């Protein structure tokens, strides 16, 4: 951080998302006419919700972090009222307002994201950070529609034993996460495991209708897969979602796989 920004020093324009920890919006830097999103937080909430380090973690991390699959934090800065972060600007929304309009993807967009995923996670691990966050609803898009990975509040340094109180939902999570024990880079693995299942399925594979429900289906990795679902993919997917931690694949094993070779663009 080099510089130091102020509300005024941009044009707000139209909403793009989010609800309670606040809003994000179209902006415009005045100076050089440089298009962005601003997510704007109330300290309200901040403070309220005790989120000072997710916060922190999330300028911190996604400062430095720069990968062209991961979004870019171009710094921050909070008037009387509230903190903004000057985010990248991706184009074409989430990947989670995709998969409501297409319902499921072919093998060809799956095996694509799950490649920029992985190429961005390998390179998060690089650094020994780990996501333990990664949902459709924290992949964006960008102008030529590639997966840009967003939201590393949750996301710390490993290995890890944090236990932080709740996430809404467990769908996203491996066993050791929500089982409340230590866990490590492999934690995106899992996670890269029920993308890929829902991004073909239409739906995360252990979804149940109570939180309850989904934990007891997560630590005993109880999936099925429907008939539409190929070999090559289950392959991947079965060897992505194991309770062991130490038996999951590592990102290069991934982005060899032949069935994510013979469908990723
Ligand atoms: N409504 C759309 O077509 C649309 C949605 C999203 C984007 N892209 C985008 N880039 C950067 C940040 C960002 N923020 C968010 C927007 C909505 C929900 C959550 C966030 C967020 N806290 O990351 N969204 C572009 C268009």
């Amino acid at each position: 951080k080099k510089r130091q920004w102020a509300l005024e020093d941009f044009e707000i324009g139209r909403p793009l998302g989010k609800g309670k920890f606040g809003n994000v919006y179209l902006a415009r830097e005045k100076q050089s006419k440089f298009i962005l999103a601003l997510k704007v937080l109330f300290k309200a909430q901040l403070e309220k919700a005790g989120v000072e380090h997710q916060l922190r973690r999330e300028v911190e991390i996604q400062s430095h972090l720069r990968h062209p699959n991961i979004l870019r934090l171009y710094g921050y800065f909070h008037d009387a009222t509230r903190v903004y972060l000057i985010l990248e600007y991706a184009p074409l929304g989430t990947v989670y307002r995709e998969l409501q309009k297409l319902s499921k993807f072919d093998e060809q967009r799956t095996a694509t994201y799950i490649t920029e995923l992985a190429n961005a996670l390998s390179y998060c691990h690089s650094k020994r950070v780990i996501h333990r966050d990664i949902k459709p609803e924290n992949l964006l898009l960008g102008s030529a529609g590639e997966l840009k990975i967003a939201d590393f509040g949750w996301s710390v340094h490993a290995p890890s034993s944090r236990r932080d109180t709740l996430c809404g939902t467990l769908d996203y999570l491996p066993p050791e996460m929500i089982e409340g024990r230590m866990h490590d880079e492999k934690v995106d693995l899992w996670s890269l495991g029920v993308l890929c299942y829902e991004f073909l399925v239409g739906k995360p594979p252990f979804e149940a209708n109570t939180y309850q429900e989904t934990y007891k289906r997560i630590s005993r990795v109880e999936f099925t897969f429907p008939d539409f679902v190929t070999e090559g993919a289950r392959d991947l997917i079965s060897r992505l979602l194991k309770h062991n931690p130490s038996q999951r694949p590592m990102l290069r094993e991934v982005l060899e796989h032949p069935w994510i070779t013979a469908n990723s663009s």
